[PDB]
């Protein structure tokens, strides 16, 4: 029962999935507070690439803002970016501004630290639970990854101490003594680099000597103890670390089934052999790491800069014997050996600190860039035919299957505007049947005077579906089907890559168990093009993290994946917005609402619930809250992503909390007299003048003449509020409430149509490509032949070495043997390139 604490509290519930992790969330000291603020605007400032001149006083301010918004007052990025631009942008016009990929960063950084101060304050608990006054770790938490380390260290120094601790809840040494300096004293050695505690030699005995005062397997022992003790210092190993952190290099190493794999043509014909490189270059190429991971799963070793020379370096800081007796250099040969074996040990364990942190960092680039490449996905407004008359279409969707126009038939669905699946269709008449040619076109026409479609969507496994295509169009026009403007009605291609996964899918079963795969397959594709946000959005989790995305994905741990695509799911989800009654009302729909600010796959289902025992539709966004449905807060973050199709301003992206202003922009553009408003406003009926506004003919006219640069000004010069992006999107959503903010729908275009049929990736068959193409039917001169994947190439008359010896070209060639030729142009669109065949483009 943890479903309850969430379904209860008045706390957005991502933000409870993020602290779940962390103890005491709330009280935090101010210093680490402080700090936090700081190392954040530092993680940020980066890619903001400011001037060295640049002053960063109001970007940090800024950054302050952002986090009080998340931690005290637990509002989320859309709410942020919606409500409170101001408050997280430069004043002045083009200086800075938060983005919301900074938003969700500032998110995961804020838990990151809290996180990082849990570790810090159990450690110096665990310390201060030792009753034990050591001077290195005293010293620690006063003076400033290196937590690990002082832990680690107090796990071997006081083992007793702590064993003892513990059950509490629920003489070879002296050879050590005789070496003339504490390992502590080393660590405190490198802190001032002069060597303040000079090794002290023997007084009289030799090293092998006072072993003898009871054989090699006793004197092993020592050393490798020594080795031990010495390399858990956490000075010494807090100098190497960061030195080595910014002063590596990347040396790759193959192995013996890497080396077959390249052969130059694999995609590593550029870090078969990269060796000494930098952080830069990494910094540049994030990808090229992961790769090398993949490629792994060759190896990759982290070297320095130089540490053969930087051991060596070592000791002239340090462990130096500038006495020339015997008995210091044998001494010293001891410590050298365990030093030698400890700083080894300690490099293993740095080199592997640094790799896994440099895996870390570019798992980070790559979760950016494929929650952008999803987002845009996301990111597709309904599909619009014309766009001179903005209507939502009714859909005729078709597919020609494996293509067989004698074995497979055609197959239609139809589906209206609400999105409502109608019937489907199985056209047995052969589209290019010789005889007759006009049987499989009255009865398409048919299907299309019967639905009267405003658009037609198609796909296909194979090219044989463009010849599909290319027929619907002849037959659109043939038979005269146009639109309202005279256009004949656009067949659009549609991105598939959901339908494929719903026609075998568990929910597909239950809401047509009596459809076959490729009716299906058709649903999904109209409905698509009513709302790719939606198809997403409708997903199982296996089935969405199981889109092609990016190449590099498979290389994020299931954590950054899972995050990359939630974040954009958020962010359009709470662009478009959700109708209350609408998604109450249809399953399909209300799967958008998990994803509303403030509501996750928990609340959204408790709070359909709450509709339903309503037994009534919703009226006002008020009743929220006077119906005890939703608490303060939750309801802060929802309240403008939750409309209301039609108190008017339910139905505009104007939140609740800005309603009364924006009644006064309404007021002060319709020019209305000081007095008269005020007089309205002490009565509480200023919602008047929205009506005023609403009815006026000149209304748009009397809103664009607002200056909102003036206007913000004065409202902050009277209130201490910043609402100057907040009146504008008001202005805005008066002219017209929820307009649709997507980007256009993006239907595959020519080479898109080409990589969904052909399956050739555009780095596969390119411009200037040397393909073998297996000649098929011939011509006058042309030369017809195909590729190895389906795809006709014509050999111009002039580019297969026929008019180049005269005679014809049949004569020379064999009608069906393979030969090598070099693309030339490629027909995206029309699945066809013309290839040249003629050595000096094949050479």
């Amino acid at each position: 029962e943890g479903d309850m604490k969430i379904r209860k509290t008045d706390i957005p519930e991502r933000y409870q999935e993020l602290r779940a992790g962390i103890t005491d969330y709330g009280n935090m000291s101010s210093e680490d507070q402080e700090l936090e603020r700081n190392w954040i605007a530092e993680k940020i400032s980066v890619d903001k690439n400011f001037d060295a001149n640049y002053d960063l006083t109001e970007f940090k301010e800024a950054i302050g803002n952002a986090i009080k918004f998340i931690t005290k007052e637990n509002l989320e990025v859309p709410f942020i970016y919606a409500y409170r631009r101001n408050y997280i942008s430069s004043r002045e016009k083009d200086g800075f501004l938060l983005t919301e990929d900074d938003l969700w960063d500032i998110v995961s950084l804020d838990i990151e630290f809290h996180s990082l101060v849990n570790k810090k304050d159990y450690v110096q608990r665990f310390y201060a639970e030792l009753h034990i006054d050591d001077p290195i770790v005293t010293e620690y938490f006063k003076n400033q990854n290196s937590l690990q380390d002082i832990y680690d260290y107090l796990e071997f120094k006081y083992a007793n101490e702590i064993n003892e601790m513990f059950i509490n809840h629920t003489p070879l040494y002296q050879a050590v003594s005789d070496i003339g300096i504490s390992a502590e004293d080393v660590g405190e050695n490198i802190s001032s680099q002069h060597q303040i505690h000079p090794p002290v030699d023997h007084p009289s005995s030799k090293p092998v000597e006072v072993i003898e005062s009871i054989t090699k397997l006793a004197i092993d022992t020592v050393q490798k103890y020594y080795s031990l003790e010495l390399s858990k210092n956490t000075k010494i190993r807090e100098k190497v670390r960061s030195d080595f952190s910014k002063y590596y290099l990347a040396d790759v190493v193959l192995t013996a089934k890497g080396k077959k794999e390249i052969q130059k043509g694999s995609l590593y014909e550029d870090i078969k052999y990269a060796i000494n490189r930098t952080p830069m270059h990494f910094r540049r190429d994030p990808d090229v790491f992961l790769k090398m991971v993949e490629a792994e799963s060759l190896s990759v070793k982290l070297h320095m800069s130089s540490q053969a020379q930087y051991i060596e370096h070592l000791f002239q800081i340090a462990l130096e014997t500038t006495n020339t007796s015997d008995i210091a250099i044998e001494w010293n040969n001891f410590r050298k050996l365990a030093f030698n074996q400890a700083m080894d040990k300690i490099f293993q364990d740095i080199s592997q600190e640094v790799k896994d942190n440099l895996t870390k960092n570019c798992q980070k680039l790559v979760a950016k860039t494929v929650r952008h490449k999803f987002m845009t996905k996301l990111d597709q407004a309904p599909f619009i035919p014309n766009v001179r008359d903005p209507k939502i279409p009714k859909i005729l969707s078709l597919t020609c299957g494996q293509g067989r126009f004698g074995a497979d038939a055609i197959i239609a669905v139809y589906v209206n505007r609400k999105g409502d699946f109608i019937r489907d269709y199985k056209i047995v008449d052969n589209p290019f049947d010789k005889t007759n040619p006009e049987k499989f076109e009255d009865t398409l026409d048919n299907i299309i005077q019967s639905c009267q479609p405003n658009a037609i969507g198609i796909n296909g496994p194979n090219p044989k579906t463009q010849k599909f295509y290319k027929r619907l169009q002849e037959v659109l026009h043939k038979k005269q089907i146009v639109d309202s403007r005279g256009h004949t009605i656009p067949i659009i291609y549609v991105e598939d890559e959901v339908a494929i996964r719903y026609q075998n899918s568990e929910r597909a079963a239950q809401e047509f168990p009596n459809k076959p795969p490729l009716v299906k397959y058709c649903i999904a594709l109209a409905r698509y093009m009513h709302s790719p946000l939606l198809e997403y959005a409708n997903l199982t989790s296996e089935e969405v993290r199981s889109l092609s995305i990016h190449p590099h994905q498979n290389l994020l741990s299931s954590e950054q994946l899972s995050w990359a695509l939630e974040t954009a799911f958020v962010d359009i989800v709470n662009l478009v917005s959700v109708e209350v009654n609408k998604a109450t009302d249809n399953n399909y729909y209300a799967s958008a609402l998990k994803y509303i600010s403030g509501f996750g796959k928990r609340k959204a289902i408790d709070f359909l619930q709450s509709l339903q025992r309503l037994n009534e539709p919703l009226l006002a966004r008020q009743q929220l809250i006077t119906h005890n449905i939703l608490h303060k807060t939750i309801f802060m973050n929802s309240a403008g992503f939750l409309y209301i199709s039609w108190d008017q301003l339910d139905s505009t992206r104007i939140h609740p909390e800005d309603y009364h202003l924006a009644t006064k922009v309404a007021a002060d553009a319709l020019e209305y007299d000081p007095d008269t408003i005020a007089e309205k406003e002490e009565q509480g009926t200023m919602s008047e003048f929205i009506e005023l506004l609403r009815e006026d003919p000149d209304r748009r006219a009397k809103l664009e003449s607002l200056n909102l640069e003036s206007y913000a000004e004065e409202l902050e010069k009277n209130t201490g509020l910043r609402k100057l992006n907040n009146l504008n999107t008001i202005v805005l959503e008066l002219l017209d409430g929820f307009e649709e903010l997507r980007n256009d729908f993006h239907p595959l275009q020519g080479d898109e149509i080409f990589q969904s049929l052909t399956g050739e990736s555009e780095k596969t068959f390119f411009k200037g490509s040397i393909i073998p193409v297996r000649v098929e039917r011939f011509w006058h001169n042309d030369i017809i032949c195909t590729t190895n994947s389906e795809v006709e190439c014509v050999v111009n008359a002039q580019r297969h070495a026929g008019a180049q010896l005269r005679r014809p070209a049949n004569e020379i060639y064999e009608i069906g043997k393979t030969y090598p030729a070099k693309v030339i142009y490629i027909d995206y669109a029309n699945i066809t390139a013309e290839v040249s065949l003629l050595d000096h483009d094949v050479k």
